[PDB]
């Protein structure tokens, strides 16, 4: 397989891709699309980088840390558009 670094890299790209647009998305449509990809992303990598990652690397941990904190803001934003959709629900 990959290397956790690869892996990590990758993933951090995708979820700062998918983040952005869903930002500067003014539909929230666009906006639960683009968090459910990095959220599906999200799960399927972190979740299989015990598999191939077993701990002493400072930069896997850096990146480990940096994604939490995507993870973290994905939340928010996923929040946020839960938010909207119960206003028009009310």
């Amino acid at each position: 397989s990959n290397a956790p670094v690869t892996e990590l890299t990758r993933l951090k790209e995708y979820m700062e891709d998918q983040i952005a647009k869903a930002k500067e998305s003014s539909s929230l449509t666009a906006q639960l699309k683009f968090l459910e990809n990095a959220h599906t992303e999200h799960f399927v990598k972190m979740g299989s980088l015990t598999t191939i990652y077993k701990g002493g690397s400072e930069v896997v941990d850096r990146l480990k840390i940096e994604i939490r904190s995507l993870y973290e803001e994905m939340l928010e934003l996923k929040d946020k558009c839960r938010d909207q959709i119960q206003q028009y629900e009310t």
